[PDB]
């Protein structure tokens, strides 16, 4: 699934990201942007030999099971397809995981290289919410 900007942003308010360890829903809402461009169904492999999942990208190193990421760790106990779901509720529950592991939102470094110090307010405009 493909979500608009306001679709996802009201998802992941009804799912309790809005200031989620004092990030506020744009933030989210960019970081989706910049990670997946807003689809569920977003995979790709790191160098690792890892691969990030959904609409938040999320990493089979530490946080899902993908049958195939040697020496790794499942720590939101989840097989990573279930990641790519057109319901968000398991990225959303794993990523509330990821953002509690020491380093906030900079766990996802398209965050810190393209949402972090913006007017993160833009991703919310207009949306009705
Ligand atoms: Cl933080
Ligand atoms: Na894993």
């Amino acid at each position: 699934k493909v979500f608009g900007r306001c679709e996802l942003a009201a998802a992941m308010k009804r799912h309790g990201l809005d200031n989620y360890r004092g990030y506020s829903l744009g933030n989210w809402v960019c970081a989706a942007k910049f990670e997946s461009n807003f689809n569920t169904q977003a995979t790709n492999r790191n160098t690792d030999g890892s691969t990030d999942y959904g609409i938040l990208q999320i990493n089979s190193r530490w946080w899902c099971n993908d049958g195939r990421t040697p020496g790794s760790r499942n720590l939101c106990n989840i097989p990573c397809s279930a990641l790519l779901s057109s319901d968000i509720t398991a990225s959303v529950n794993c990523a509330k995981k990821i953002v509690s592991d020491g380093n906030g939102m900079n766990a996802w470094v398209a965050w810190r290289n393209r949402c972090k110090g913006t007017d993160v307010q833009a991703w919310i405009r207009g949306c009705r919410l």
